[PDB]
């Protein structure tokens, strides 16, 4: 599924995103823009042989199983497929694990070097949340 903006940002705010370890909304809308472009069905190769799933690229290293990637931990206990569903659900409950696990939102590398530190409102913008 390709969400739109504001419809993404529903469904974030729905499942207790919005401030979620202190990140606004505009912060996760941010993130799955330039991680997925809002796309659930998104993955991206590693180098170190994991893969990164869903609109909020969940890697397969320490996150999700996706059966072929060396090392793999599945903390969120669930295929890496689950993470490319229509129901952003399993990718929610699995991103709340990922920034609860010390270093908040830079485990996102697009959101780091993309959301981090600009007007991350401007993504919720027009929004009847």
């Amino acid at each position: 599924k390709v969400f739109g903006r504001c419809e993404l940002a529903a469904a974030m705010k729905r499942h207790g995103l919005d401030n979620y370890r202190g990140y606004s909304l505009g912060n996760w809308v941010c993130a799955a823009k330039f991680e997925s472009n809002f796309n659930t069905q998104a993955t991206n190769r590693n180098t170190d042989g994991s893969t990164d799933y869903g609109i909020l690229q969940i890697n397969s290293r320490w996150w999700c199983n996706d059966g072929r990637t060396p090392g793999s931990r599945n903390l969120c206990n669930i295929p890496c497929s689950a993470l490319l569903s229509s129901d952003i659900t399993a990718s929610v409950n699995c991103a709340k694990k990922i920034v609860s696990d010390g270093n908040g939102m830079n485990a996102w590398v697009a959101w780091r070097n993309r959301c981090k530190g600009t007007d991350v409102q401007a993504w919720i913008r027009g929004c009847r949340l």
